[PDB]
């Protein structure tokens, strides 16, 4: 038999850390870090903090204040002055051709920041290394609405950039919720504002998948699994506790799971596992759910969902008008 | 608090474009441009507008007519003669070897351009970048209709060369629809006419899925969604915009969205918020569907999807040959 | 208006292609060709054709009748005598250290072969460049079969040779269906007969999906869209037609479309095009229909498809003993 | 015609393999491994087997014991002493500036042991490979258990050593059962306890998908194929051979195919060929069924899928406090 022995963590170690420069450079260093053979000598996440540095003013001092450092690792360190340089707070290149950046590359920085902080709200990257045309349209969208939406297809200068690195670091910080808030509550000036509206739209119900899938089960569901007694019970429990998160939360209660609320959590599977496996049964099979803790059973859920509840009676008849329209697409009435 | 700030757009910008170079060098960049390494020293997008410009004599004017430049930029520049060279309006190499191109480059550019086409009449990269099967699929029938079905499979000399860079690009230019209006309205010799039979046939309702998802559930639906009131009465209108829209731009009317024509907005889920609504419910359920506008509600269109609707009755009982064919398969008649 | 011209075809081209080499060399230029480095220096599809004739000796002979020739074009031409060389009939290089081939060299050629071999009888190298692991099932099944199993996972020495290349440049050749016809008709010594037995398992009904769907649809549809008159006279049409071709071909008929015989075509869309409409309809609905010629419409067939058709009673009552088992799993009657 | 000839297998050949060192060695080949350039140096496989021997004391004797040599090929050999060696057991370098692990490097090290030991305990690289945000998940349960969440985020060092190789090589050694039979059975320390939760979940009924597909289609099916006697008669069958299989594996039973125990072929296809193609007829039609060996019929299926069964009826009236509950979410009743 193996011992059952395990490799154990250590204690202190310096990894490389990105960095976020100093605040009178950040300019600067965004020009500079929008070449790919200067993003290579750096921390992979660092261009993507000195571009959001850059989209949000006020942000530098930030990231500072929840432990940013202001030093990016090198990619190479460089053996310059009998002493080993591992990290530097100034990205930009000796040669200091200062220029100012072009609209097109606004709008590519626009749109880099834009998966970035979508990844940011859904507390993933697996859709921006992937599932991107639906990001596209976000930002095609807000392209049209700042009155440029030529650039929504041609503002492609940081294409070769994914921000995934960058969503996954942000993600791991103390302070990501923080900055969500932040986010989400600030009255930006334009063109701030159209870039938040697309962020908004994503971060509503974000990371809030089981009570979007309950309430949807709630609304939709035409089946008996809703009257088992145990789904039932949490059904009436679900919705006067989110009653009560709504009444506490008004306006932010559908950006708890963005901002990383530890009230998001009384909105858990774990916390209605009975109506969240009803749920997540009748969603699959709309579109292994069993949840920790439930009692209800996949074989109960089957046999009920086979029973059809009602939500009320209509009128057995269509008005005359509603009957014509009908003829227009071949329709003859009800059945 | 962040002060509410936000990067501002700067006015004024070279950034680097592709190029077309001229008229009477057409070909002779084509068949340099078949190569990777010279397609490595110009903006990416550069081939695939020389290669257009090839396929289609009369292009080369209408895109300088269109403000594109015959300079392309180059990859790196040359800072060859004190000084420094960004672009140039010639592609081919001082080693100026002038041959012509084989039949099989001619169906590899057909390749590349029908890929292309695609992508610009579709309004989108993302297929083509990966959803390639059906598209090879349209170039295989092309190259059957000319007789030379094995190019089908072995025109693969700029199968390397994806399209994406150049779709998203030439999607971005204001003169896109006109673009696309004068390719489905030329009538072209042959191979032309072959080759714009498979861009016709994509063409058709092309960036017009609202209109054919209505049209669809409209047809199929066999529940009493289509009689909720809201619904009922948006069918109505939409039949009659539809109608007009049709009379008005007769053999175009399915090319609307492929042109980029303002028309197109007509049939957009704005302007029949509660039936999109609808359509979107049943196609979703068939294979986030309420629309900014509606009041339908995802739990009315549950309550009356469960309900049957009739489209008229056909006979209870089959003819005596039908009843035979059933007996071929094993099925006793209807129930 | 452009004036309707097109590229024409040009008439005398040389492309590149690969070659198959000496038959005296097979085994030498197949032990050369295991080195990524030495696959560099040819055309990509050479060590695909060479693997072949070493798979099945014969096979050399055969692609030299079909016009497959000896010399494979070079990655880079070698300006090496005053004269520019470009391809060579021998691929081995001048370290001529011969040694033979280890057991797991045999296997991963094996591999190459069974994936590439696939592409070729289903007439596609779509799912070889992706949907791959149902392809390393069958390759496992058939290490087991040899008394290999673990090659079945370790036999990768080639993993990143893919013959996606080998797949569609055999593909496009004129022989192809022939090939395919004699690898399966031929009585192979183990271990071919078992590397075949996969290939057989694959090649049946392989480009007969309008067919296969055909069929599925007759043998299982419960609705009347059986019943729509221009469907019912149709399978009555197929099923003869589908006889005629059994008795003419026997045990070849699940292979017509592996070899690419053109009797194949008598069983596609557009020979049976209402049926064909039907089926597709019902094999999406139960997973654009209409095919070219079919006067059935989609609202003709979403009405008789919610028409139930019956293919007989089997009792109203269980068997005591059934009536049993189904206590097992709380099971209580018919209902 | 073909001759009916086929490559034989050899018997005899050294291949390149990976290894896992000394045992005193473990750490300081782990610290250098963590360096892409070194691990560019050896075999691929070499340093997830060095980090799997960091993860477990114990476990280096054991491969040692199941035949893993201690020395890895080189990637490129060494013509270094008039001698040319190919292969060695020592993995770090001469400048041997030997330094500790740091936490995040514990946790990264700790990531993709995870991805390895999931894919060994599923018998497939594909899904790691691939499928890969079901397996983040996993590790950040991970760490949150392990009082290091943001550790679930950051602990990235070896995000691009993709395990998959390893997975294949381990997956094909005869010893691979045995292997996960100790780490399923090993009462480990923290954190290994922590680590050892998340394979086991991964590994209960892991290559038993035939088993847990019967099981789901006995407890939640409701039609009347159940029903079809040669189906019923092996559902008895299988609930008895399962019955006594638990019975003999215990707490084992859910781990037999991660074991690759012989008992599980008893629950494989071929042991219940006609229940195995009803399941997986219903397994796909609610989310080529026919297995070999089966007499049952895909038209037959069709037929008693129509026919509903029971599973009791629980009462016709709704409690007062329940039909309360259903009016909170617009439900009137049972229908």
């Amino acid at each position: 038999k193996l011992p059952g022995k395990f490799l154990q963590y250590t204690v202190g170690g310096s990894d490389p850390h990105p960095g976020i420069g100093h605040e009178k450079d950040i300019r600067q260093n965004a020009v500079a870090l929008l070449d790919q053979s200067r993003r290579d000598m750096f921390h992979t996440v660092t261009p993507s903090l000195v571009f959001l540095c850059l989209l949000i003013p006020g942000l530098h001092a930030a990231f500072v204040h929840g432990g940013v450092p202001r030093e990016s690792y090198l990619s190479t360190p460089v053996t310059r002055g009998e002493q080993t340089v591992v990290k530097t707070a100034k990205f930009y290149g000796e040669k200091t051709t200062q220029r100012d950046l072009t609209e097109l590359e606004i709008s590519s920085i626009f749109s880099h920041c834009c998966s970035l902080l979508i990844g940011v709200v859904i507390g993933s990257s697996s859709k921006i290394k992937a599932g991107a045309e639906q990001i596209k349209k976000r930002f095609k969208t807000m392209m049209a609405a700042l009155n440029r939406p030529s650039h929504g297809e041609t503002a492609t200068l940081l294409q070769m950039f994914n921000p995934h690195e960058a969503i996954d670091w942000i993600n791991g910080q103390p302070w990501v919720g923080s900055f969500v808030l932040s986010l989400l509550t600030t009255d930006f000036e334009s063109p701030g504002k159209e870039f938040m509206d697309q962020i908004k739209l994503v971060a509503s119900y974000a990371q809030m998948t089981t009570y979007t899938t309950i309430k949807e089960y709630l609304a939709e569901c035409m089946d008996a699994t809703l009257t088992i007694p145990v789904v039932a019970y949490e059904i009436r429990d679900f919705l006067e506790v989110s009653a009560k998160l709504k009444e506490d939360h008004a306006d932010l209660f559908p950006f708890l799971g963005a901002i990383r609320h530890p009230d998001a959590i009384k909105l858990a599977p774990r916390s209605f596992p009975n109506l969240a496996s009803a749920a997540f049964y009748w969603s699959k099979k709309e579109n292994s759910t069993i949840q920790p803790g439930a009692s209800v059973k996949e074989t109960q859920l089957a046999r009920y969902r086979r029973r059809e509840i009602s939500r009320g009676e209509d009128g057995a008849e269509l008005s005359g008008e509603i009957s014509a329209i009908m003829k227009m697409i071949g329709v003859t009435g009800l059945n």
